């Protein structure tokens, strides 16, 4: 079966065959589309075809499908599974898997970069102190003095689900959020619940507006431990505006390195529950979502006031005007400090090129329109007019429940 | 089988049961989502009618009544006899309002029950259609105090006697391909602006020439009519601050009147059902003006603002996009023509969505279309999970008549 997607702006039509290699469920049916729903212990039974499917993929990619190397590897994995109930990936396979999980991430607009991923193998890690060391090294490597480099560090895979490695932080670097008795929030409201746990776990909170949260690290199913990232490793950028001098006095800054640390990496049926990865920011992530979401720092108004906008009627678009100036300031600040960032026009333009290349070289590119379109100025980016097909390929990044909701406490 | 949708800004959770009454197909499967794809007999008819009469009689608290059962037999008898059937006015109005209510892509559905339905099923000719369309336009326009309206022409019989309005909208600006290479007027209508000529129109080859109507009655060849200019309410576009904005020489019409959709009620097909409401500002300023394959004046506005158009990172496009949209809203509000901003309209829609979940058990919604084309995440709908499914009565797309007309 063939599927065609049309760019309504260029009339370019593409043909998808890759969706045939799709296994996992979308959430949708003939009768309902769940395309806007945010988030819609394995027996040897279902493990071998998963491993085999992965190894067939891997060996096809290295032009060795059906080789003796391929066949012996299937045999070895087969024997390891029935003997030990799981298996170990070679380094080559692990790197391939991690890159392809990113390549397959249908909500990621930054996928043009997928083949340049530095993969750090942390599978020999046994303790939280070990995890901290690996993560420090990741951050130092990734940050690279502002010249950001994509990287992923992969901790040991799940076994029985009782000895999981988990990074409890949703991102390696994030600001604390504190709920005040009067109902207001100090810092990042997105992090209030996590900040609380940290505090309960013995973190002494500075209680400022931009306190970098400690790492809360769980090795081998043991209770998580607190670690402070060395501040010299946390690259931060003071936000200023190129025309508005009062903007700096808002006292804003943001960290340079977006490093998502709560997702699960699935490769050949193996589950890596702690696999922090990082790239670099698209400006709107900070300027639109992190500062302007009503459920975040929500500074739209204070910016709007300082611009002396007509804030009486929404039809003055004061919210839209403030939003743009803030995003201008984020991009200005990062570029001025030589910290890698990409604006949404550049990023979506790149993604379109990537996508067309993928259709050609791969037979498709799974893409979630809902996430790919930037949170501002959607229709003046080329992705907006781009029809996209969403389907799930493995290897993949998956969500997993927050660890504090599932963790069995030792003491 | 009972579905929950979360709003991520408010944690408000809604439970949908209404999707269970869905009948048509989405284009999606368990293995692939097509959420971002724009366009995915005597025996067929009676269950379709039954289904409709069932919901109709339920809506008036007379499900399981003599009248219900009697109407059911009558329609059934009329079907087996005539191979189709006629709706009663009450049912027709009900069906039209519910087609709007069920339009998952429409952010303006909070207004769904205030729809003026104009029964034009007695119409036989293009001149007749023209008369009805002029009356619709005058009524809907209301000197700027816009009112929602639909005019419904005779239902399809056998696909040979189709009533069709060939325009995509009752009011749209001409577009001509220059010898220069680019495009004069509206690029979206170049192919239509041509068919008008190829049928006999005489373009003032201008930039904002109101297109003539091309009206097809009873399957016959379509005929050109000029909408009386005095019925076409237009708004000169100025900015409340950029005095140079006027010189760009832009205007737009007040009445968005979509005329190429097919209205399906109780199995019956109304191929000609032009309907109109009023604009959300972003439809004109974001899409009509700033789309690359439309008026595409972003660059020109940016220059007059003397923004740094050297690198995309200055966000000059975004900056200009906003000013343009401020001007549109300002221009309509000034001239006392109904318009709604995307903030108001999405806020209205969340409320409508709440109401529908309460009083109906759900509200089919297409996030891809509901979220406005600018500033999406600072509107409440961006953080709103939505379920998309097809309920009937409904508006459907239909092929362009020229591709299909048996001349
Ligand atoms: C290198 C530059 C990168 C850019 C500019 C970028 C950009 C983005 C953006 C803007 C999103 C949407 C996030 C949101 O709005 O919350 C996203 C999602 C995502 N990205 Fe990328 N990304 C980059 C690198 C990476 C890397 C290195 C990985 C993994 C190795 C990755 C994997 C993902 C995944 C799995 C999602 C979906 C998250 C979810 O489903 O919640 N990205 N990306
Ligand atoms: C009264 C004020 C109204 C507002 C503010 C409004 C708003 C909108 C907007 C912004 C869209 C997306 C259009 C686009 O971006 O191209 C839309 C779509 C739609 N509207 Fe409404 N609308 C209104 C009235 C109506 C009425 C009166 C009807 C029918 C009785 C209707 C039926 C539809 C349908 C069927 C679509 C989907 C069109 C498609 O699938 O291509 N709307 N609406
Ligand atoms: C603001 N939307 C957050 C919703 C959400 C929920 C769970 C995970 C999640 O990850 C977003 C995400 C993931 C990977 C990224 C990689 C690079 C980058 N610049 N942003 C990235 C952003 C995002
Ligand atoms: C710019 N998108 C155009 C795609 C498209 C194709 C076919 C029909 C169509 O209708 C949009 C539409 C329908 C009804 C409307 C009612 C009111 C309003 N302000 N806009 C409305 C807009 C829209
Ligand atoms: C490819 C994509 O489906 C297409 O550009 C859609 C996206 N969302 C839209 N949303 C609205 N409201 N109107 C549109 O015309 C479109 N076009
Ligand atoms: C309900 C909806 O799916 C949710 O708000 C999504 C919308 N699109 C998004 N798109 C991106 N890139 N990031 C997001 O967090 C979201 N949130
Ligand atoms: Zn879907």
């Amino acid at each position: 079966r063939f599927l065609k997607v049309k760019n309504w702006e260029t009339d370019v039509v593409l043909t998808d065959t890759l969706h045939l290699k799709s296994t996992l469920e979308t959430g949708c049916t003939e009768h309902i589309c769940m395309g806007s729903i945010m988030l819609p212990v394995r027996t040897k039974d279902q493990l071998f075809p998963l491993a085999k499917e992965f190894l067939d993929q891997y060996y096809s990619s290295i032009k060795r499908f059906g080789s003796k190397a391929h066949m012996d590897r299937l045999e070895e994995v087969n024997k390891e599974i029935e003997s030990t109930s799981t298996y170990q990936l070679k380094d080559t396979e692990l790197i391939y898997g991690a890159k392809h999980a990113w390549r397959n991430a249908s909500r990621c607009v930054g996928r043009i970069q997928w083949s340049k991923l530095q993969v750090f193998d942390a599978r020999d890690c046994t303790t939280a102190h070990g995890m901290f060391n690996y993560i420090c090294n990741h951050v130092k490597y990734a940050t690279n003095k502002g010249n950001l480099r994509s990287a992923i560090t992969i901790f040991p895979q799940r076994t029985d689900g009782k000895h999981d490695f988990r990074v409890w932080n949703s991102q390696l670097i994030r600001y604390a959020g504190y709920k005040q008795p009067d109902g207001s929030t100090l810092g990042d409201p997105a992090n209030v619940q996590f900040t609380e746990i940290c505090i309960q776990q013995g973190w002494k909170a500075p209680r400022g507006r931009f306190d970098v949260l400690p790492l809360l690290l769980q090795a081998n199913g043991n209770d998580p431990e607190l670690f402070q990232i060395p501040p010299e490793l946390v690259l931060e950028v003071p936000i200023r505006h190129p025309k508005f001098d009062w903007f700096k006095d808002l006292g804003l800054k943001w960290y340079g390195l977006p490093a998502v640390s709560n997702m699960l990496l699935e490769i050949g049926g193996l589950e890596f529950s702690a696999c922090p990865f990082s790239g670099w920011y698209m400006g709107t992530e900070i300027g639109v979502r992190d500062y302007c979401d009503n459920s975040r720092y929500n500074i739209l108004e204070e910016v709007a006031k300082k611009m002396d906008l007509d804030m009486r009627k929404t039809s003055s678009l004061w919210k839209d005007q403030a939003l743009v100036e803030i995003n201008i300031a984020v991009l200005y600040s990062f570029q001025s400090d030589k910290v890698t960032i990409v604006d949404h026009h550049s990023a979506t333009e790149s993604f379109i090129k990537h996508m067309e290349n993928e259709y050609r070289c791969r037979g498709g590119c799974p893409a979630d329109w809902v996430w790919i379109v930037p949170p501002m100025s959607g229709s003046i980016t080329p992705v907006f007019h781009q029809e996209m097909l969403n389907y799930r390929l493995t290897p993949s990044f998956e969500y997993q429940p927050d660890p504090w909701n599932t963790h069995v406490w030792k003491g």
